[PDB]
């Protein structure tokens, strides 16, 4: 039990400082290319960057970068590319990036707009008449239905390369209730949104790497992948005690920088692994009871 770890950290109220120990330990790779001048107007953020050793390359002759990362777990044989809220001039990038790496789910963890800013792009129609494309990287994007819950919307699109026709449904799983820097409301609200995304075949290897973003692509995307890994790899072993979620999270910053932006998303990852750990070591019912407390109808 990383939960008598939890106890003993709010205990003694640590997280301040078990978070500034992962941050002194995290990993430090060169970020040469988002750094170049032709990249300037690519970044969101000037200190958000992928790491040039775990990014993901457009493949365009023209110019090949995006500000995203493949987050490859080797021990827990999932990859999650995690990337920046696309930008008014990325959009056609993004979509390029899904469409490439054969990704059939994006997760999208922020609004358009928060605490006044817009803080992404709005990259995908909005109503099934209005579809999208994108000259630049000869793309179509059509919006098919949504199922929009109280909390989260789900949304099921259709991206189509122009240039050879081929179509592919992308699901896109969005997070709405979820404060930039902050926390989900509960521990269930975000394990019933996970298994929404678990349920709907997105994270299976038969596909490219689920695409996973917030703002930034690091804080609130940070806090949902770790959790989803660490689930996973316990429920590998079916062993909650030989998960270190630390350890994972070390992991994982060696594909991106700043993953988890906050020592009280740290405090929340653990909660929800712990809750989480109750579905995977055989209560099924459990999982009814976070849809139950999580609210997602009226
Ligand atoms: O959508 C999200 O959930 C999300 O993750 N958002 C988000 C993340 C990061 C930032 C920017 C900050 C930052 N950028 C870093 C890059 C790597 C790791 C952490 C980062 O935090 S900062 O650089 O501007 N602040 C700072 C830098 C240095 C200091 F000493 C104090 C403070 C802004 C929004």
């Amino acid at each position: 039990e990383m939960e008598k770890e939890f106890e003993q950290i709010d205990k003694s109220g640590s997280w301040a400082a078990i978070y500034q120990d992962i941050r002194h330990e995290a990993s430090d790779f060169p970020c040469r290319v988002a750094k170049l001048p032709k990249n300037k107007n690519r970044n969101r953020y000037r200190d958000v960057s992928p790491f040039d050793h775990s990014r993901i390359k457009l493949h365009q002759e023209d110019n090949d970068y995006i500000n995203a990362s493949l987050i490859k777990m080797e021990e827990a044989q999932r990859s999650y590319i995690l990337t920046q809220g696309p930008l008014p001039n990325t959009c056609g990038h993004f979509w390029e990036m899904v469409w490439e790496q054969k990704s059939r789910g994006v997760v999208m963890l922020n609004r358009v707009m928060e605490k006044g800013s817009l803080k992404c792009a709005q990259y995908w129609p909005q109503k099934e008449e209005k579809e999208m494309i994108f000259e630049d990287t000869n793309l179509k994007l059509t919006l098919i239905s949504e199922d929009i819950k109280s909390y989260y919307t789900v949304r099921q699109l259709e991206l189509e390369n122009l240039t050879t026709q081929e179509t592919r449904e992308i699901l896109h799983f969005h997070y709405t209730t979820w404060p930039d820097f902050g926390v989900p409301e509960s521990p269930a609200s975000f394990l019933n949104f996970l298994f929404k995304v678990r349920e709907s075949g997105s994270l299976s290897p038969e596909h490219g790497p689920v695409v996973v973003h917030c703002s930034a692509g690091i804080g609130r995307s940070g806090t949902f992948c770790l959790a989803d890994t660490c689930l996973l790899l316990m429920d590998k072993r079916k062993d909650p005690s030989s998960v270190d979620i630390k350890k994972v999270l070390l992991e994982m910053r060696k594909f991106r920088m700043g993953l988890i932006q906050t020592a009280d998303q740290l405090r929340f990852s653990y909660l929800a692994v712990i809750e989480g750990a109750k579905f995977i070591m055989g209560d099924s019912s459990v999982q009814d009871q976070w849809k139950e407390l999580s609210h997602e109808d009226l």
